[PDB]
């Protein structure tokens, strides 16, 4: 029956409410009880406040009117306002104090996820104060989570006027009885109730959610911790930079603030960062999530040498040049992890800070050929398998859904070991035709990857693995250096290829290296433990790159 | 004969030179003459400094070695270094003191423009200091101007070793006698001279340029003031945001820092900002130069209402939402100018600051229909001509080269008046078949526009002019407001359609409005007077939006 949920901003999706600062200020300042609320409402339907809420005037135009109102209210109450009494001040403070009420947001999210149409309906103002960015940020963070945002000052109507609920219903394409509406002000609920909408009077959040659970029949309270916000590909800004004649790089871009360049591993995608992209932007960074050369909408030239580290690095520098970026923070995973360590060693002036997930920094051994190093470690056997052009291409391209469904697995689910892969004749020889879906990924998400790999296949990706010697020679040039810019190594307990212990000597080359560590996390770090990844990167960004 | 020019960084393209701080510091501190230069060079070919310049070690690794060297040099000179003597300190200060030597850069630019191949060849270091961004910025600003940048620390070779000049010559694809090489250090010139390259020993800039003028036979000194840097379209980052199902917006993006959204007029392009894009990025802003709806690589739906101001504005807000931008500075010209005034009035929380070139802010007249307002002013007659769908489309699309060559004219060149256009039967009825090229535009540049307008033609563009009534109704809602966020109006003396005097009452609606004014500037502001435009916007950005 119920198909839509409507939430207010003040006192429902964001707390403390601002009218609340009228009551608090009166008490803090020992003013006549209600004096500030009287001034806020002076003239009712035709007073300053309603003109504000309808968008006839801006907030700065309103401030002196409210000032006058307070003056007149105190005259009639025969008291004096304190020296320093400032409506600008009170309102600035209250508006910066108000924060998203997280459980109410998660309830909206949940309802939207079971197919509800959701909306914010709010009496609000055109905000032109010097400090407006504060509110602009809040609304941005909230609105993306809802089907509609209806603002009194944009539609020229205010609760409790009945025409706004008609506008609401019309925007929802729903009949009143299909709608639950939550508000902290009872007068604002009445016209919803008159139309036969279910209403909830929000005093404390938890009780309001209990009512909402009862009435929708969906669990909202005591729900497990949800995943971080993901990205929908067709809502992203897609960027394209040509770095040389046959090579154009694609990236997704979100946020403002210091530039943070995300470099995915093999065989992956910008989309592998779908959980960090919104969290890092929300945390105050400008996120550039690449398709690395060889993948997705980036070019994929066929030649092996096009993917040695030196070429790849110089290309990443050109990409900053063309974007007019003097530096970026570089964060890599797996192959992208190796690449950012090289950016740090060969282009520190362009790297604000460097972090790697899973991929440790290991200096080249100038006395031992890389192939020999590789044959020492049974778990790198899969790398020998990747050497002969065509062999791994044919197995990986044969059935893309099956490829990513076999690769993208949480630590308790594997179908493929990286163990004696050559001898077996390949990666999937002992895995099923139709693997079960990992808990880390939906069917939709697998199909995104499938579709990306239909453009270029696995030649480009596999080429990253085919410059052992050439990378070894270039890396040898860096053996006298150390990495002395800010650096974070994040180890994954259950990555059985890039094991935590392989990172154990890193402090010799990076004396001030910082660390994080994630337990019960396999190789696909960002999607396996997206909450822990976000929290470790934001903490390290805030303290080391900001 | 001469076909290439090679410049050093320190003491040639950037001044003061850093070895210069060794001499200065000695003098400032009353140290034994040359003590610091001795320490800088200790061990020569195998000393710390050469390993630095070859990229064996980073700058921070070098700092303690140079410290030791100074200690040993003073021991042997039997003096003591002052308390507080800090190589880190001296080097930080010197490296931030060094700035582009503008006349040397303009000489390189000029030579490149007459077809020289140009290069920077420099002995330099991998810079990993906390303050490295300073140098990263310099190199970025310089390198874009040259065909090659060759850095000792990247190629593992240093001047004066002969192998670097061979590497140089090989990079240039030129024989030694086709090359002029400038350096401030004579020892570094010798191996160039040995190979038969022309050399210039740069002491003072002007004399070095006199020598360079003599030897290339091209005027470099006392040249008129050059245009600002322009953009090459295929070197830009191209961004694409879908703002609703049939509407995707394209923009070009350059720089980091506060977001600055550039909105072009009718019938124009992101490319109309080609002169401001690099200058604003260089000045510390993140430039987003739009193709506005209807143009270039943005979508161009056919329906008239798709281009009323309300839809256009809401779309620009969505574009910030999807980019994760809580605000941007909005700078408009002509129609984009009108649009940003509306952004200011209807979305001040999203507008950090607003500026318009040519387009004044005039409040709707609630008592007079817009059509009547329009018929009052003979100079708006061209707008009546634009109303009937198809008519102006057919004339404007008939011959694109002729269209833009007729439209884009400096104030002393016009072929078309905006005068009794309806009566005449159109815009070009009294203009030539093949107009002469304006001084403001090359043939290449016209052809860029031609090619952009081949995608969608003039229906979308013309539609901007076809919502007089609808814009009038929406604007009426804003008649109680004022614009109280930072605002700049730039008038153009010789725009005979958007005349300076039409902006004369603006302080009534925008009390703290700031102004600039450009003389002898026609309607095509950005390309007519690009130097004056850049200087007025950067000054206003720095003081009001930063
Ligand atoms: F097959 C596979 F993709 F290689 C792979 C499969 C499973 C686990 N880890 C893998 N690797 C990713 C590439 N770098 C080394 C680790
Ligand atoms: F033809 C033309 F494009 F309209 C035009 C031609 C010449 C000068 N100014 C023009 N206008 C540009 C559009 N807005 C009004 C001014
Ligand atoms: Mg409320
Ligand atoms: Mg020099």
């Amino acid at each position: 029956t119920l198909r839509a949920a409507v939430f207010d901003l003040d006192g429902v999706l964001a707390l403390p409410a601002v009218f609340g600062v009228l009551g608090r200020t009166e008490e803090a300042l020992a003013l006549p009880r209600g004096l500030l609320n009287d001034a806020f409402q002076k003239g009712g339907p035709e007073g300053a406040t309603t003109r504000l809420m309808k968008g006839e005037i801006t907030l700065s135009q309103w401030i002196p009117l409210m000032e006058e109102n307070c003056r007149k209210c105190s005259e009639t109450a025969k008291v004096c306002l304190p020296k320093n009494f400032s409506i600008k001040e009170i309102f600035d403070k209250a508006i910066s104090a108000r924060k998203i009420n997280r459980p109410m947001l998660q309830a909206a999210l949940m309802l939207r996820k079971k197919g509800f149409t959701t909306a914010i309906l709010t009496n609000t103002w055109l905000d032109d104060r010097a400090e407006r960015d504060g509110l602009a940020q809040l609304m941005c963070e909230l609105k993306m989570h809802f089907d509609f945002l209806i603002e009194s000052c944009q539609v020229g109507m205010v609760k409790p006027e009945p025409q706004i609920y008609k506008f609401l219903l019309d925007t929802l394409k729903a009949s009143p009885s299909e709608v639950v509406f939550l508000d902290d002000i009872g007068a604002n609920l009445k016209p919803a109730r008159d139309l036969g909408m279910v209403t909830i009077l929000v005093q404390d959040t938890d009780t309001a959610l209990k009512e909402l659970e009862k009435v929708t029949g969906i669990q909202l309270l005591n729900t497990p911790a949800p995943l971080p916000t993901s990205c929908n590909p067709s809502d992203m800004s897609h960027g394209y930079v040509t770095v040389k004649p046959r090579v154009r790089l694609h990236f997704v871009e979100l946020g403002s603030g210091p530039a943070v360049c995300l470099c995915h591993g093999f065989p992956e995608s910008w989309y592998s960062w779908r959980y960090q992209i919104p969290a890092l932007a929300q945390a105050g960074y400008r996120v550039l999530a690449m398709d690395m050369k060889g993948y997705g909408e980036s070019s994929a030239p066929p030649e092996i040498e096009e993917y040695c580290m030196e070429v790849l690095c110089k290309e990443m520098v050109t990409f900053l040049d063309k974007l007019g970026l003097s530096q970026a923070v570089f964060i890599g995973h797996d192959w992208g992890g190796m690449l950012v360590w090289y950016m740090a060693l060969f282009y520190p002036e362009r790297v604000r800070a460097v972090a790697s997930l899973n991929t440790p920094f290991i200096p080249a051994n100038p006395n031992m050929s890389p192939l020999e190093s590789i044959k020492a470690n049974p778990v790198f056997d899969y790398q020998l398998y990747f050497q002969e052009p065509g062999v791994a291409e044919a197995e990986l391209e044969q059935n893309l859904s099956r490829t990513f469904k076999s690769l993208f697995r949480a630590s308790d689910e594997s179908v493929l070991s990286m163990h004696k892969v050559c001898e077996a004749g390949g990666l999937f020889v002992n895995s099923p035709e139709e693997p079960s879906l990992s808990r880390m990924v939906t069917e939709e998400e697998i199909q995104f990857y499938v579709q990306q790999f239909k453009k270029s296949g696995f030649r480009g990706p596999l080429n990253w693995y085919r410059n052992m010697e050439r990378n070894w020679k270039w890396a040898c040039k860096s053996l006298g250096r150390k990495i002395l810019i800010p650096a974070l190594m994040v180890t994954a307990e259950k990555d059985f290829v890039l094991v935590p212990q392989m990172s154990q000597h890193m402090e010799d080359w990076i004396p001030h290296l910082k660390r994080g560590h994630i337990e019960d996390c396999g190789h696909w770090t960002q999607m396996d433990k997206p909450t822990e990844v976000n929290q470790i990167l934001i903490k390290w960004l805030d303290s080391d790159a900001r």
